[PDB]
């Protein structure tokens, strides 16, 4: 009876860019409010309660889908900070010998020279989405927030290894589910984009 | 660009009933017969080809998708062989040796009395899945399957561990989709099922 919904964030004209946003607070472009718009019409008010990351990419993508319910903030459902890779395309750091930690697996894939990796924040997230889940027991539960924070939440909800990062693409208000069996995460689905026109 | 797109079969008696089928060849229900066609809809025949197990579940299922288009039956995309537990539920196998050994991890998780694992499925299906790929370089390819063939696909794929089999769960007419960055899969939507009414 507990769900978890992560929803990423709406399209912004960085996403467009290939550009990595981190810690950048860019908005929404018209089509990314769309998104939203679509995504919540999907969503239908079938959900409990609500949280989101505070940056407004993901919060005005948070707002479409809650209708008459107030939105969470999380600090802790912010991006990953990417450090100096922010405003790059990743094909612009092919030089930079953590880049290649970040593909190869070594240190668990560092993001950029933040001293964080793959791994550190796949548990880190895990951990306060399974507090989420206790905290919202037999709840349906959305939270908005960030590709790459989704997807480290992903590895460590199943216990993946970090370079498993590398095999999943989140697309822009995709939506990933849970539920829980014998209090173990199971994946319900995964970056379903079908609401998106 | 390559893209791989894996279907479950629509529901059927069994199915409703939790009852593992195996190598039995229950039909559609009415319901799966309506799951078809609603993912048949969804897809719109926007694929190059379409490849399907020949146990009637799913070639129904995959000829609603196809339209006009050719099904190709493909033997080695039939369900996966369950011995002994087929027609059983999985609470029914709690007494079975081997049914905690699927559930743990020992001996890659064998299939009942089989003498094959969630660990030999997973290699010898991501390697048929590899060779259509190669096969129909720069198509989009449909495969419609089973749930148990298509976990221990994913599994290959993404060279995942075997008990990762019991933290996915895929329904009825759920869309699976992968795309290959220079022949390496990357899992772009998993048990996508929004096209359920």
């Amino acid at each position: 009876m507990t769900k978890l919904i992560l929803i990423r964030h709406g399209e912004t004209e960085w996403n467009l860019l290939g550009k990595i946003q981190g810690c950048t607070d860019i908005e929404l472009t018209p089509n990314g409010i769309q998104q939203a718009n679509e995504v919540a019409q999907q969503i239908k008010g079938n959900f409990d309660i609500i949280y989101s990351s505070p940056l407004h990419r993901a919060l005005i993508t948070a707002q479409k889908i809650a209708g008459d319910k107030e939105v969470h903030l999380i600090e802790g459902m912010k991006e990953i900070p990417f450090g100096t890779w922010e405003g790059h395309t990743f094909e612009e750091l092919n030089g930079d010998i953590n880049y290649k930690k970040f593909l190869s697996g070594e240190d668990g894939c560092p993001f950029d020279s933040t001293g964080m990796s793959i791994a550190s924040w796949s548990k880190k997230n895990a951990q306060l989405l399974l507090d989420l889940c206790k905290q919202n027991e037999n709840k349906t539960i959305v939270c908005v927030s960030h590709g790459a924070w989704i997807k480290t939440s992903i590895l460590g909800l199943l216990e993946m290894e970090p370079t498993m990062y590398h095999k999943f693409q989140l697309g822009n208000t995709g939506i990933t589910t849970f539920i829980f069996r014998h209090g173990h995460p199971v994946l319900t689905s995964f970056n379903s984009t079908q609401h998106l026109l």
